[PDB]
């Protein structure tokens, strides 16, 4: 009975991902980064997501993630800001940064 299994929107609890799912970008799966308007974000990079909705074309400025260009991923459910989906790289050609904070991790 682990407790440590799926991350569910903090907001709604829509399913969104899975601890299985973490995936070691430049060898670590959490990255601290700031975006243009000053805000940090603890992100933890997942190769899966579901229950999302990724919003616009995909863009590459201010990329944190060499060689990826990345769209706005929502819960699908409540809207809330989750984090991006990264696309366009190399090795994995795709994955999620979702921000830490606004998941609840929990049993499956
Ligand atoms: O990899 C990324 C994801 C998107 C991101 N980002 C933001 O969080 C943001 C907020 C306001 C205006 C523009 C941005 C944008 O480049 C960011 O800074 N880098
Ligand atoms: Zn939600």
């Amino acid at each position: 009975a682990p407790g440590a299994s799926i991350f569910r929107c903090r907001q709604c609890g829509q399913t969104i991902s899975r601890r299985d799912w973490l995936l070691p970008m430049g060898g670590d799966h959490e990255h601290v980064v700031f975006n243009p308007a000053g805000m940090i974000f603890r992100v933890w990079c997942f190769s899966l997501a579901q229950g999302l909705r990724l919003i616009g074309a995909p863009s590459g400025e201010f990329s944190w993630f060499k060689g990826y260009d990345w769209t706005i991923a929502l819960c699908g459910q409540c809207g809330s800001h989750l984090g991006w989906h990264y696309e366009g790289g190399s090795q994995p050609q795709t994955f999620f940064g979702l921000i830490k904070d606004r998941l609840a991790e929990g049993p499956a």
